Formats: C-alpha cells, sequence, structure tokens
C-alpha cells in the first residue's frame, strides 16, 4: 500500500479445553483466532513517545527519557503497551534518538479470557522492534510477552503470548507448550466459531482461581475434562467435538464457576450450534460456540433476543 506505516495486526486468543485444570499441572489447549489488535507506529520528531487509543480515545505523551523509568501501573489503559515498549527497549539495548507515534486499535472484547492484552503485547513488541529494523523471533517475542505480563501482575502464564505469539493450536502443560498440527489442526481450520461476550466478568481471575481452590471434587473433575482432551486430540467431526466442548462446560459448573447468563447460552449454543462452552475464568465474560453452518442463521436469530454481543472468528494460521 502507498505510503503504508509500519502497521502490526495480531491475533487474539480462546482457551478450548483445560480452562482451570491448567493451574494445577494439567492440560490446556488454546487457539489463535481472527479477532485482531492493530498497532500502527510511525516517526513524529517531536522527541516524545505518543501513544493513542483510537477506540478509547485517549492519548498519552511522554519524553524520550521517561520511557525506561516509568513504572507501567501508573498509566492505566496504557501500561501494557508502555511497558512493551519499555522491554522492548531495552532487550534490543536502544535508546530512542527519534519520536515516534503508537495507534492502537482492537476489535477484541476485554477481560472475557481472550487475551485482549497479550495481543496489544504482542503487537506492540512487534512495532517497536520493526520500527528500529531489528526484528526478533517467535522465540524472544513470546518471551519478552510473558515478562510483560509477569511485570504487571505479579506472576504469569505463557498462554496468551505464547498462543498469539506462535498462534495455531497449542497443548499448554506446566508453563511449557506443545504446538499442535496435523489432522487437528486440519479439522479446526474448516470450523467456524462465535465468540459471545454473554456478561461482563464482575470479578477477578486471582478470585475466581481461589473459589475454584475451595472445590471438593476439583481434581476428580479435572482428570475428567483431560479425558475429554484426550478425546479432543483424537477428533475427526465437528458432532463430537461439539459434544466435546458442551461436555467441558457442564464440568466447568461443577466447579461453579459459572452463571445463568453463561449457561443460557451454552444452551442456545447447544440447540443451534455444535456444541459450547465458557472460556477462560469464570466470572461471566464470554462463550464460544462451535458454528453448525447447516443451522447458522438460527443461532445468530436465537442469540440476537439475548442482552450480548457476539462475534465471528476462525483459528489463525
Amino acid at each position: 500500500p502507498r505510503g503504508s506505516h509500519m502497521i502490526i495486526e495480531t491475533p487474539s486468543k480462546v482457551i478450548l479445553f483445560g480452562e482451570h485444570a491448567v493451574v494445577y499441572g494439567y492440560r490446556a489447549i488454546s487457539m489463535a483466532i481472527d479477532l485482531t489488535s492493530t498497532i500502527e507506529i510511525k516517526e513524529t520528531q517531536e522527541d516524545e513517545i505518543i501513544l493513542n487509543l483510537n477506540d478509547l480515545n485517549k492519548s498519552l505523551g511522554l519524553n524520550l527519557n521517561e520511557i525506561k523509568n516509568i513504572n507501567p501501573n501508573n498509566f492505566g489503559d496504557f501500561k501494557y503497551c508502555l511497558c512493551a515498549i519499555k522491554n522492548t527497549l531495552d532487550y534490543l539495548n536502544i535508546e530512542p534518538k527519534t519520536g515516534f507515534k503508537i495507534n492502537i486499535s482492537s476489535k477484541i472484547p476485554i477481560s472475557c479470557g481472550l487475551g485482549s492484552s497479550a495481543s496489544i503485547t504482542i503487537g506492540t513488541i512487534k512495532a517497536v522492534s520493526g520500527f528500529y529494523n531489528k526484528e526478533l523471533k517467535d522465540d524472544e517475542i513470546a518471551k519478552l510477552g510473558y515478562m510483560v505480563e509477569k511485570e504487571i501482575q505479579g506472576k504469569a502464564s505463557i498462554t496468551d503470548t505464547s498462543t498469539i505469539t506462535y498462534k495455531g493450536i497449542l497443548e499448554i502443560k506446566n508453563n511449557k507448550f506443545r504446538k499442535i498440527k496435523g489432522e487437528f489442526e486440519e479439522f479446526l481450520k474448516n470450523c467456524k466459531f462465535l465468540i459471545v461476550y454473554a456478561e461482563k466478568r464482575k470479578k477477578k481471575t486471582a478470585e475466581l482461581v481461589n473459589e475454584v481452590a475451595k472445590i471438593e471434587n476439583k481434581d476428580e473433575i479435572f482428570k475428567e475434562i483431560d479425558k475429554v482432551i484426550d478425546e479432543a486430540l483424537k477428533i475427526k467431526n465437528k458432532e463430537d467435538f461439539g459434544k466435546l466442548m458442551t461436555k467441558n462446560h457442564e464440568l466447568l459448573k461443577k466447579l461453579n464457576i459459572s452463571t445463568p447468563k453463561l449457561d443460557r447460552i451454552v444452551d442456545i449454543g447447544n440447540r443451534f450450534g455444535f456444541g459450547a462452552k465458557l472460556t477462560g475464568a469464570g466470572g461471566g465474560g464470554c462463550v464460544i460456540i462451535l458454528v453448525n453452518e447447516e443451522k447458522e442463521k438460527e443461532l445468530l436469530k436465537e442469540l440476537n433476543k439475548e442482552d450480548v454481543r457476539i462475534f465471528n472468528c476462525r483459528m489463525m494460521n
């Protein structure tokens, strides 16, 4: 495109199976998807970094001498991007000599388990490295993403940043990942999903994890969820994969991390799609639905009468 600025488009992420089990050493299976963020970076030669959150109509201006020394948690909505910048810069051992402006756009819903921040983070790390014509390998990128999440939050997990970085489908176990290709990835490439922001998650992940911590039956149901993953990996048709998703949902309910709203959306996903389940922690948030082409219009209609936001997406890569 004529005169284009540097622009990075990066994926969103969804956990298909093993949401709360991963915390205990079991497997999780996540996939990168079409809902993306876009980060544009260009020069301004005014000697200062300018951040622009177009979707929020917010802006931030910082001098070049302040970045390496800012504390990201002091800048609210700009913290991940700002942190991605500071971290990329000293990793590349660069001391900015010129200013730049960054514009951020995201189609990714916030706080419903999709990895809205990891995406801004990955796109930012890439934008900043590319802007200095010093592209990094997926190796260091995934690591810088991780370290950004760990700096902003007390701890972190590689899931978001690694799935978004390496894309496709990943098997996550103990903060280590195995990429999934072959026949399963192939199958997924033909699937069509619906991300449904059912309701505002009014509780933090730490809190949800605590509540899950206090279940007598937790470990027994985790095994079940893993038994489900075993089956999923060998899967071949949409009907079974669907039922397996529903099954994972029923199990997640058993950990009472679900809500009436989510469950109601899953029922609709079950009757008019092939299957469905909440995704991520469960203080509400969104549901993933496996679309049944033959009934898609019905699905969309029934969902429309519900107080929710709907997003079309497919595995990315």
